[PDB]
C-alpha cells in the first residue's frame, strides 16, 4: 500500500507537472514514504514511470476489453480500436509525461528494453484482431506479427502528428485509414 | 558566420536533446555568441524551432527531387519516398522535438503561420504522387488531400516509433506498408 500510495501519487504529480518538473523528494515527501522505501521499490524515477505505464497499460486493455462489444466482427474491431486510440489519447492526462519520458530515454538502450515490452503489448491487441480475422476469412495474412506492428505504428502517427484539426475531421481521417488499410489486406 | 551557427547548434541540440531540454543558454554555451541576436527572424524560441524545421523540410524535399527520378510508375515513386524517409537524416530526425513542440506552443497563434505552411511541403509531397496517379490512371481517389495527410502521418508513425530496431526490418516494414496502403486505394 505504501508502494500503491507512491505509484498513486507519483501518478498525479506527472500528470500535474509533467515528468521531468517531478522529482522522488516530492514523490517521497507527498506519499509520505522515504527515499529509501522508494528506492527499495523502483529503484528510478525512469522505473516508477514505468511501472505506472505497466499499470495504465492494463487499464487500457482492460477497457478495450469491455468497450469491443460494440464491436461485431473484427473488421469492425479494427475500426473501433484505432478511434479508441485517437480519442482516449486527446484527453489523455499522462500523455504529456509520456511524450517527455519517451523523447528522453529512446536513445537510451536500457529504459528502452522495458519499453518494448510495453509496446508490444499495445501490439498484441492488434495481432489477437488481424488473428481472430483470419479464422473469419475476414481476410487472410501471412505474418500478423508484421501487420500487427504497421498498423499500430501507422495508427499512432495518424494520432500524434495530426493534431491541428477539429477532432471531429480526425475521426474522419482515421476511419478512412482503416477502411483503406483493411482494404489493401483482403 | 553567426546566424548561422546559431542554427547549426539549435539543430544539433534538438535532435540530440529533447525540445524543452534545450534553451536559449545551452546556445550561446556552446555558440560562443551573445543572447542578444536573438531576434531579428528568431522572436522566441518558437520561431527559431519552426525556422530551424522549415529548413530541413527543404533540405529533405531536395533530397527527393535528386532521388525520386529513380522512380518510374508513381507507385514507385510512393514506395520510395517512405523507404527514403526511413533512411534520411533530414527533417525525419527532429520529429521527436516536433511532438514535444505541439504539446506546448500549440495554444499560441501567431507561429500557427509559420506551422501550417510547413505542414504542407510535408503533405506536398504525396499531393503531387497521388495526384499524378490520378492522370495515369494508376488509381482513382476522389479526396486526395486526405489520403495525402492519412499516408504522411502514417508513414511519419512508423520512421519514429521504429527509431530503435533494426533498419533492415524497418525497411521491410515500410515497404510492407506501401504495398498494403496503395492496394487498399482501389
Ligand atoms: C493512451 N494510449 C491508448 C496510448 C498512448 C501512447 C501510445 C504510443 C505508442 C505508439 C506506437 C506503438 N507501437 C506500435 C510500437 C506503441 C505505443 C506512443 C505515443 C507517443 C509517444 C510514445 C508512445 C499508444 C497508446
Amino acid at each position: 500500500n505504501l508502494k500503491d500510495k507512491i505509484l498513486g501519487v507519483a501518478k498525479e504529480l506527472f500528470i500535474k507537472n509533467g515528468y521531468n518538473a517531478t522529482t522522488t523528494g516530492e514523490i517521497v515527501k507527498l506519499s509520505e514514504s522515504s527515499k529509501g522505501n522508494l528506492y527499495y521499490h523502483f529503484k528510478t524515477k525512469e522505473n516508477l514511470f514505468l511501472e505506472i505505464l505497466n499499470i495504465q497499460e492494463s487499464k487500457w486493455q482492460e477497457q478495450w476489453k469491455k468497450e469491443q462489444i460494440k464491436a461485431k466482427t473484427n473488421r469492425e474491431k479494427f475500426y473501433l480500436y484505432n478511434e479508441l486510440s485517437l480519442t482516449t489519447e486527446y484527453y489523455y492526462p499522462l500523455q504529456n509525461a509520456i511524450i517527455e519520458f519517451y523523447t528522453e530515454y529512446y536513445k537510451t538502450n536500457s529504459i528502452n528494453e522495458k519499453m518494448n515490452k510495453l509496446e508490444n503489448k499495445y501490439i498484441d491487441a492488434y495481432h489477437v484482431i488481424f488473428k481472430e480475422g483470419n479464422l473469419n476469412g475476414e481476410w487472410s495474412i501471412n505474418d500478423v506479427n508484421a501487420v500487427s506492428k504497421i498498423a499500430a505504428n501507422a495508427v499512432n502517427g495518424i494520432v500524434t502528428f495530426t493534431h491541428e484539426q477539429n477532432i471531429n475531421e480526425r475521426i474522419k481521417l482515421m476511419n478512412k485509414f482503416s477502411q483503406i488499410f483493411l482494404n489493401g489486406l483482403s
